[PDB]
């Protein structure tokens, strides 16, 4: 409880909860900021935590949150996660509308990460800002593994199945939001909202470039079968523009 911990110097507890207790800290020699997610016996009331860890361990990507260490005992499971002090959410809200160039930059980074997940047979299923962190060089970091609005028709239901086509849908809502600073389906009326989603009822503003209009249009297809795939996205002309080498 302990202002230090084998390489890591505790600073202060960011938040608290059931098992929760989440403190911030940093590498003694490297200086890297880190969150320590603490867990224990409470967890008796488990499967999703092993999921997290195995998942985060398996995924080494510039745009997926890093798991530096998992420290176990007969009580505690302490996770040593990479720190990012902001969300993409905040960045969106606090500035007004962002240039096509800017959203392609973040977008490329998100899609990159997602394509990596899928390659390793893992689908996110809850993509959204607030699951999309930002570091200090303004880099997206997927964080998870709050809003019904980025959730695909197959997720909002629970009769059909949620495949990788589903992160694509999310990612299309995320694009549209960065681009329009308005949610494609947002409604005060819960039913009207889900109706809209399941019917893919939304407006493409006319101010959208033909390239972005086009790519969003193909991401928000109700029928997973006609929905664009991750691979097909990476070969979109609008998407390729200024697409960094490393993201290949």
């Amino acid at each position: 409880d302990g202002a230090h911990i084998g390489n890591y110097q505790i600073v202060k507890t960011l938040g608290e909860g059931s098992f929760g207790k989440v403190k911030l800290a940093y590498h003694t020699t490297t200086g890297q900021k880190v969150a320590l997610k603490i867990i224990n016996k409470k967890v008796l009331a488990q499967g999703r935590i092993e999921r997290e860890i195995s998942y985060l361990r398996l995924l080494r990507h510039p745009h997926i949150i890093k798991l530096y260490d998992v420290i176990k005992s007969k009580d505690e499971i302490i996770m040593v996660i990479e720190y990012a002090g902001n969300e993409l959410f905040d960045y969106i809200v606090q500035r007004d509308k962002m240039s096509e160039q800017e959203a392609r930059r973040f977008f490329q980074q998100i899609i990159s990460a997602v394509e990596y997940c899928h390659r390793h047979k893992i689908v996110h299923r809850d993509l959204k800002p607030e699951n999309l962190l930002l570091d200090e060089h303004l880099n997206v970091k997927i964080a998870d593994f709050g809003s019904p609005n980025y959730a695909a028709p197959e997720v909002i239901s629970g009769k059909l199945y949620a495949g990788p086509e589903v992160d694509v849908w999310s990612c299309g809502v995320i694009l549209y939001v960065m681009l329009c600073r308005r949610l494609p389906f947002d409604d005060e009326s819960i039913p009207v909202l889900f109706k809209n989603i399941s019917n893919g009822v939304y407006t493409l503003p006319k101010f959208l470039s033909p390239g972005a209009a086009g790519l969003i249009k193909r991401m928000l297809i109700v029928n997973p079968l006609n929905r664009i795939s991750i691979h097909e996205i990476m070969q979109d002309d609008w998407f390729k523009v200024d697409l960094p080498e490393y993201l290949l």
